[PDB]
């Protein structure tokens, strides 16, 4: 398909979709894991890769685009995908960190 940018309506079917139809969850993160998720998804839904964003450590790291609806949480830093279906509702990259917005 064409090339589109990543919105929220998208973000939120997006999150289903993975989930819903396979592994990411409980999937250990990492720099490369994350990039080749990117493409993976661009490739799969022409989404721009540059809507996957995370905040920073320590601890849980809360999804920067509103609507995605994975964190990364750690193990016992090592951290693992979890996927959260109220990051539909609550922002929270947002009030952590409205610096960024």
């Amino acid at each position: 398909v064409p090339l589109r940018p990543m919105t929220y309506k998208g973000a939120v079917d997006l999150s289903f979709f993975l989930k819903e139809k396979g592994g990411l969850e409980g999937l250990v993160y990492s720099q490369r894991e994350k990039e080749i998720l990117d493409l993976w998804v661009y490739h799969t839904q022409g989404y721009f890769p540059d809507w996957q964003c995370y905040t920073p450590g320590p601890g849980v790291r809360y999804p920067l685009t509103f609507g995605w609806c994975f964190k990364l949480v750690p193990v016992d830093e090592v951290l693992k995908w979890k996927f959260d279906s109220h990051l539909a509702h609550t922002h929270m990259a947002r009030e952590l960190h409205p610096e960024y917005f």
